[PDB]
Formats: structure tokens, sequence, C-alpha cells
């Protein structure tokens, strides 16, 4: 890392700090089954950027001081361990034969590849369960839960998610224009993204009704943005690279097909530049949020 | 109904007043799929025992007064139907052509031979996490709605009903013994049958630990014995009156399979007496919840 500041050190750190705490998370399975202990958390283990656990973190180690933050800071990692949980949950899935049929996601075979469908289907259903098992088991205020699982549910079951995917898949023929796209990017990736924000913000414990319509507005724009730049990476990168399957690129409704390369790759720079800009609205009111903001959307950004 | 006392027709009115409210829920979807809406109640609103939820309801209209529990009426009605959503989103999934491959369900069909697979497996998905969706939003104290959610997702997720499930699929061609056979059906159907009948004691808001504990390990065992009676009904019945697909019988794991029927008729009988048996044990100190219980399990034992 370069010259920092003590509070986005900070953060940094606690990225650092939750990656372990999700590498050291053991379940404890007892049962004849060969393998199921292991094929669970195997898919969570096998890598990830952890974009929405460190947007999760971003807002919270900003909005809490250090020392309050450190007694409770094992119990704020299962909330944001739950977010990837669900995340790993729809990537799994997502790769299913029946849906993108993916051999390789996070540089390693998928459930399905390795083992069987039905692993795959099942272990998936078990780490959507498993989601709000974390929740609910974190030492937080019980309002403070409730109201956290409230936004988890929403945003990544069937008003949320779960219509983006189903949208995905019903269309994956039609050719779609670009406020059905938008509209089916912003549930598909957008909504998970928004409510990562907004958890920081409840996990906090602060009042600030204001600052929640920011953050989750705000993460719709950027979260649209996301998928964007994750249309325009499957044709830009190799599986090296990228860490998954690369799909047939015309068989699907994404940016790129939709606009071509070039103007996908405009129309991402503009959304970059509006996402960077309502980012220095901001720095007045909440300097410490927008630095830990700023320093992970400049580093998705970069490439 | 034959002569009841108020206790229990207060009991069996309140399982009639859960079926409408059951079928009075409505979740609006706007979106431009034709038919996700739809769909992704239908498995619910298609049919059911509503065994669970009876046994959620047996437990709390019997441990809170009638005036207590009526202003609370609609709130219970949710958490129940949580209970009978991840219920059905087990049941969408193990109809998956690549789990049990079911065209019937619920004297229906199911969702991946009325719509397609995709649909089907994004369904379950949301009815799964639709569950804690309606947990969360019911209006009781938050520390009771932490504890239920803690018990749904223990009980329903990968150290209970999926560790049955994937048991059930990796083995399904090697024959087990009946310690491992009884191990899987009480992980695959047991777990969800306790769930239900301690989610009603910690929704009534009162401690009680010694009924705690005696309600888990009853549910068990009538969960095992619930199981042993289904293995027994898909050679007993045809389609028209069990709702569902008769599996090609010696293809999986059942106690029908390990035992044949007439000795899996004589396990049955004496798990049923049993279960009847330290039904009688509530009797002196809890008479209203040993009469809910045993009039429910009457019903279901009759056939
Ligand atoms: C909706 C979408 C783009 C999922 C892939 O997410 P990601 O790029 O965060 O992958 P990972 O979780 O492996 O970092
Ligand atoms: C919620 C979810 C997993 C969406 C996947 O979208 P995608 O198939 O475009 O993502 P990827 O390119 O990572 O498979
Ligand atoms: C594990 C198992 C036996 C599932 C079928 O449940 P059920 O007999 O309660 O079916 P329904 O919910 O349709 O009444
Ligand atoms: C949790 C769950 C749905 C188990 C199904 O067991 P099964 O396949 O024996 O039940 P059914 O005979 O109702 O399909
Ligand atoms: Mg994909
Ligand atoms: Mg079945």
């Amino acid at each position: 890392h370069s010259l920092s500041s003590p509070n986005l050190s900070f953060y940094y750190n606690e990225c650092e700090r939750f990656e372990s705490f999700l590498k050291n998370h053991h379940l404890h399975l007892e049962s004849f089954h060969p393998y199921l202990e292991k094929a669970f958390f195997e898919m969570v283990l096998n890598g990830g950027k952890r974009f929405r656990p460190k947007l999760f973190l971003a807002v919270l180690c900003a909005l809490v001081g250090q020392k309050d933050y450190s007694n409770q800071q094992t119990e704020y990692f299962k909330i944001a361990l739950s977010i990837e949980c669900l995340h790993t949950y729809s990537l799994i899935h997502d790769d299913l034969p029946c849906m993108d049929n993916a051999a390789l996601r996070r540089n390693h075979p998928t459930l399905h590849a390795k083992y069987d469908e039905t692993t795959a289907v099942l272990i998936g259903d078990a780490l959507n369960t498993y989601s709000f098992e974390l929740l609910s088991n974190a030492l937080l205020e019980s309002h403070i839960i409730v109201e956290l699982i409230k936004i988890l549910s929403a945003n990544g079951g069937i008003k949320g998610m779960i219509l983006g995917q189903a949208l995905d898949c019903y269309f994956e023929n039609t050719p779609l224009n670009l406020e059905q796209l938008t509209f089916l990017h912003e549930h598909k990736t957008a909504k998970l993204i928004s409510a990562s924000l907004i958890m920081g913000l409840v996990a906090s414990g602060i009042k600030d009704e204001e600052l929640f319509k920011w953050l989750q507005a705000f993460g719709l724009k950027m979260g649209l943005c996301f998928q964007v730049l994750d249309d325009i990476i499957d044709v830009t990168q190799d599986e090296e690279e990228s860490g998954k399957t690369t799909h047939l690129d015309s068989a699907k409704n994404s940016f790129v097909n939709l606009l071509g390369l070039e103007r996908a790759n405009n129309y991402a720079q503009t959304l970059k530049t509006e996402v960077l800009n309502d980012l220095d609205a901001l720095k007045p009111a909440y300097p410490l949020l927008q630095e830990n903001l700023n320093a992970l959307l400049n580093t998705l950004f970069k490439g």
C-alpha cells in the first residue's frame, strides 16, 4: 500500500482480518457423508474479491470509532460473512448446467463439475440458509439483527437478486432493450451491492435516514456499473485472469452484446465518472466514509 | 368435527384461519417477467396438509391465552407461513430432474414440468430466502424473532434438512443399514418437524427449558415416524390419493425397501405406539398442549 491516513489504514487492515476470519471459519458436520463437510464451504474459500464484505466494512469502519468497533469485531465479521455466503450461493446456482453451465469459478472447478449436480444444488441451498444462521448468531442488539435480516432477505430474494436471475434466464434468447437490460442488471447485481452498503449503516447502530437513502441509491447506480464492467470482463479477459468460465458471447443478454464493445466501454466510462462524482457529495458531511469507498472503488475501477 | 373442548375447538379454528391467511397472501412483483409473480407462491397454494404450521400452532394456541393470542395472530401466522415456505422450497428442489424427478406434487404439476428447470431452481431459492423475510417481518419482540430464525436456519440448513437430502441422494445406490437410514430420516424430515414444535414455545414468549428439551426430543421421534409412514405411503397409495409422483421403488433408500412392507408396517405401528405413549407424559403438567398434539397426531395416524 501507499501513504494512507490512519482511518484508511484501519479499514485496509480490517478487510485483511475479515479474510483471516473467513479462512478460519470451520463448520463441523458429523455424518457418514464422505465430502459434504468440505464441499459446503469450499466455494467461499476458493477465492473472490470480497467486494460486498468490503462495501459493508467501508461503511462500518468509517461510522463507528475504532475502540467501539474492537469489542464487536467478530460479530461484524459474521454479518460480513453472511453477505458473502449468500453471494457465493448465487454463484453456485448460477453456474449450474441448467443455468449458465460453467466449469470454473474463482480459479477452481465448480461444485457440479467436481462432485455432481445434486451436490451443487444442495450446497447452494445450504449457503442460502446459512447466511441467515450467521446473521442471527451475530451478537449485536436484537433489533439490529432483525433489521439486517430484513435487508439481506428482501434484496437477495424474489424482489431483488432472484428477479434479476429469472429475467436473465427467461429472456436468454429474446434481445432486450437498454432499459430492460438495465432493470435486469439492477436486480441481478445492484440489489445485493446496495444491501451491503445499508447493512453497514444498520450494523453501526447509528440512526441516519438521510445517509441510508443515499447509500441505497448509490449502491443501485454503482452496482449497475459493476455489472457493466463484468459484462466487459467476459470479452476482455481470459479464464486465468477472470478465474471463471468465459460464456459463449451472443447466446445471452449483456451490455457488450447490446451495444458492442466500443459503445459499452463508453457507457461504462461515463457511468464510472458519475459514480465517483456522486461520491464527492459525501466529502463535506461524511469524509471518513468517502475515503473508504473512494479507495475501494479506485481499486475496482483500475482493473 | 366431533365433541371438542373450547381449547381444542379454538386450535382447530386457528388452523383454518391460518389456511385463509396463506390463501390471501399476495406478493406483488412489478417486472416484465410473464409468470414469476404467480409461479413464486404457486406450490404453497397448491395444497399440503400444513402439518408443520399445525405443529407450530398446537404448541402456541395451547401455551398462550386466547385474548393475549388475538392481538398477535397475524404475526404468529407469518411465522407459521415461514415454516411452510421453507418446507415448500425443499419439496420444489426435491422434485427436480437431477433429484427425485417428480412430475406431480400436491395434485398439481411441478414447477419444472409446468415452466422449466431454471424456474424451479430459482423459485425454490426464493422461498428459502423468503422464509427468513417473513420471520423478520413478524411483529413480535426482537429477541424472539432472532431466536426463531436461529432455530429455522439450523434445522433447515446444512446440519439438518440438507444433510438428510445430501445423504439420500449420495447413497441412492448404496443399501444402508437401519441405523444409517434412521439417521438420514431424522435429518431429512424430523429436524424441521421438531423445529416447528420448539418454534411454537419460543414464539409464545414463555421460558420453559424443560418443555423445550421435551418438544425437541419428541419431534425427532415423531418426525422419524412421519417419514416411515411416508415411505409406506409410496407403495400403499396411488398418485390421486398421495397428490404426488410414486417413485420407482427399489432405486432409493426407504424403510419399505430395507425391511419389506410387512416388517415396515410393524416398525411403524410400534413407533406410533411409543409416540402416543410419550405424549401421555404431557398430560399432568401441560394438558392443553397434550390435547392439541394428540388430536393432530390421531388425524395423521388414521391415514
Ligand atoms: C453478479 C456478479 C458479477 C457476480 C460475480 O461477482 P464478483 O465479480 O464479486 O465475483 P467474486 O465474488 O468471485 O469476487
Ligand atoms: C447473482 C448472480 C450470480 C448473477 C450472475 O450474473 P452473471 O452470470 O453475468 O455473472 P458471472 O459472469 O460472474 O457468471
Ligand atoms: C419430508 C416429507 C415427507 C415431505 C412431504 O411432506 P408432507 O407429507 O407434509 O407433504 P405436504 O407438505 O404436501 O403436506
Ligand atoms: C426435505 C424433503 C423434501 C425430503 C423429501 O423426502 P422424500 O423424497 O422421501 O419425500 P416425498 O416422498 O414427499 O418426495
Ligand atoms: Mg454467469
Ligand atoms: Mg421425493
